[PDB]
């Protein structure tokens, strides 16, 4: 009864067997189908179990360990050893010489500074598959019991990984029996030409191209000498008296701006925020409603708490059983005004009380306008009236 | 003769007096006038005497204390007194509510979600002026001291400040005498409608509108809460569930890029690299040449160094006397190939020897080709030859 509260909720109805549902991140589904009980179902979660780095950016580095050759006017060509080490930034540039500084000549010497660049901070991209990723479902059978409406811990269901792959996932209903599941990772947005973006905490999907040409140190996805570093490297030789080097400062500011609020999938709980879909089918056969040998309760009933409507039009009552029958199905029919045809149908199929002071809930969907919510039986038999929106 | 060895050097010939000047970072000046002292100028530093604030911008961000006030379907409005405190950022949205969370009814609740905003980093700018800036000019006089050539140290010359307010600084050259100035700062770049960027240690000089228009928190020139906060803050809710608040993250690369080699004046050692110009004009009257009195060295010279050529077609050579006539000036002059006709002129006016064992550096102006360098008097007067570039 975990839908129940929910706005993006979707009613599906089973036939008389196979049930076609689609679950995405914020949407639940209700499903319906005669002699079987009525379930919720909500994607929970979306996990990538160690995908692949395209490719990894340094947004943010370090310049340390400067060193310079400096030549006289005559001597020729400067030449630092720093020059081999990836891992060092260099350049050329002439600076005056003469007597004044170790030369006996007067005229441009030559020099090449060179520092060493280290990342501080980066971000990976990532080559997704839905396929090999796994969801998480939950499933919630509408039991009625006392705190299952719209409870979002989880105790009141089942939780089912759907591996693409492994596949097939079959599940145990305690009490209920077995259902089953097959879905597919759908989604518009092509995948194979998208990539996920991953800055600490937040991540995107962005496209092949525009992340391969981003302006910004790189090392393959496959460290081992960063590529492009002078991206975030400076010289400056502004009076021909030395050269100077410097980096340009975090781009992760700058980045985000780039990532304007693209497709963001960022963080539920340091997890991902799955795109678009999930379109599965069900099987109930091998399931079973529960308590269909149940007597009727006789005795008579309280409402606990105060039927409530819900965003699709539905109401949600919570009563106590008060009889001395228990375990009992609850007699619950809605009619219309002259006292004689139903009008309303029940969400949370074959209402049962188990245990004497351990309320019910109990979801159903009246019609349009004037109605009657009978619970139980004469003597005592509740009697409520209710009006529907619209 | 700190000017010796530097390329952007400029040669100034006075009059018969004043002299006109032109100083910069980087360049070089050596002036000379006539039975007057040659002296090298130059442009040390800038100083700001702390001018003025127009703006100062947040370009990195915290974001914490969280806090939030969420209504029921039926209760209305969020209210938090954080939506007051101006260091707090807020957005309402609105949410699903029921039984699930604490709602009797169903619907849509509202809410609104506030976090104090705290700048990490910051950038300032400046309003300049030429005017009240103070310049510090460095003096050196061509006295042609053993260690003088190209001496970037300092103590060869006097260091004066030239106050655009305060006015007309004067100067004691020790032996010399006194000499005067009177500068005016001058420029291209209209500087009331342009600010010097703070970020740092570096600096540039950027226009007032685009400064302004830096789409960033930001305080008055005159924190006191930061002003336009959410153009680093974004508020988030995808399934109405809950909002999140994040910050954007250093902005700092973001802007270097923006500042790409603009007017850049970072830093000549946590010290400002004035734009453009220094025109002054110099009063040397009061000065007078050092020496002319001395006896004509009799002795015979010896070459410690080597004729070497500067950039501008003059020579330098340091001789040392071996005489016995000191203090005494020293017989030089430059001749041509038929052994008579004076054909080039000193830089290092009125060469003297002031010590036995102290040698001296004279600058000589040779003509084009082939010349003559005769130091001293016969007996074993030195006869140098000398051929000049192109
Ligand atoms: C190989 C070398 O140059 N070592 C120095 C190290 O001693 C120093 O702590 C560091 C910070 O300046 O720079 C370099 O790592
Ligand atoms: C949302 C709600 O009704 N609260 C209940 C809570 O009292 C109980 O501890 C838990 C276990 O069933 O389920 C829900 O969290
Ligand atoms: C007034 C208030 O909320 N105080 C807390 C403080 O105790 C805590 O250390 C900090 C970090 O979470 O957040 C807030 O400052
Ligand atoms: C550039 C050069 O010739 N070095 C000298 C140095 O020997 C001396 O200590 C100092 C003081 O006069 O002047 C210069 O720094």
């Amino acid at each position: 009864m975990r839908c129940i509260g929910i706005s993006n909720r979707d009613f599906v109805e089973g036939v008389s067997s196979w049930v076609d549902i689609v679950l995405e991140h914020g949407s639940c589904v209700t499903t319906m189908a005669k002699n079987k009980p009525t379930l919720d179902f909500e994607l929970i979660k979306t996990e990538a179990k160690q995908p692949a780095t395209l490719r990894k950016y340094c947004i943010e580095a370090k310049l340390t360990n400067t060193t310079t050759d400096s030549r006289c006017p005559t001597q020729g060509e400067p030449t630092l050893n720093e020059e081999q080490d990836k891992r060092f930034v260099c350049k050329h540039s002439m600076v005056d010489r003469g007597w004044g500084n170790g030369c006996g000549l007067f005229g441009k010497g030559g020099i090449v500074t060179c520092a060493m660049f280290t990342c501080k901070k980066n971000m990976e991209g990532k080559i997704v598959q839905p396929e090999n990723l796994e969801y998480t479902v939950v499933i919630t059978p509408h039991s009625g019991e006392e705190h299952a409406v719209g409870n979002d811990t989880g105790k009141h269901g089942k939780e089912v990984k759907i591996t693409p792959q492994s596949s097939i996932t079959e599940a145990e209903l305690t009490g209920y029996g077995t259902v089953t599941m097959e879905c597919s990772p759908r989604t518009g947005l092509d995948f194979n030409e998208m990539v996920l973006l991953q800055m600490k905490d937040k991540a995107w999907l962005v496209h092949r191209q525009w992340f391969l040409d981003l302006p910004l140190p790189w090392l393959p996805g496959a460290g081992s000498n960063w590529i492009q570093k002078e991206t975030l490297v400076t010289f400056k030789n502004p009076h021909a008296k030395k050269q100077d080097v410097v980096v340009l400062g975090s781009q992760e500011g700058a980045m985000h701006t780039a990532l304007t609020g693209a497709t963001e999938i960022q963080m539920s709980s340091g997890n991902l925020l799955f795109t678009g879909h999930l379109k599965c089918r069900l099987r109930m056969d091998k399931l079973q409603l529960k308590g269909m040998s149940y007597s009727m309760c006789t005795g008579k009933f309280k409402v606990v708490k105060e039927i409530a409507e819900t965003q699709h039009g539905t109401i949600v009552i919570r009563v106590q059983y008060e009889g001395d029958g228990s375990p009992c199905k609850i007699p619950f029919e809605i009619m219309d005004l002259e006292k004689r045809h139903v009008l309303g149908r029940l969400i949370t199929v074959n209402p049962i009380v188990t245990e004497k002071d351990s309320p019910v809930n109990i979801e159903a969907e009246p019609p349009f306008g004037d109605s009657y919510i009978i619970i139980g039986v004469e003597p005592g038999q509740l009697k409520l009236d209710w009006f529907k929106k619209g």
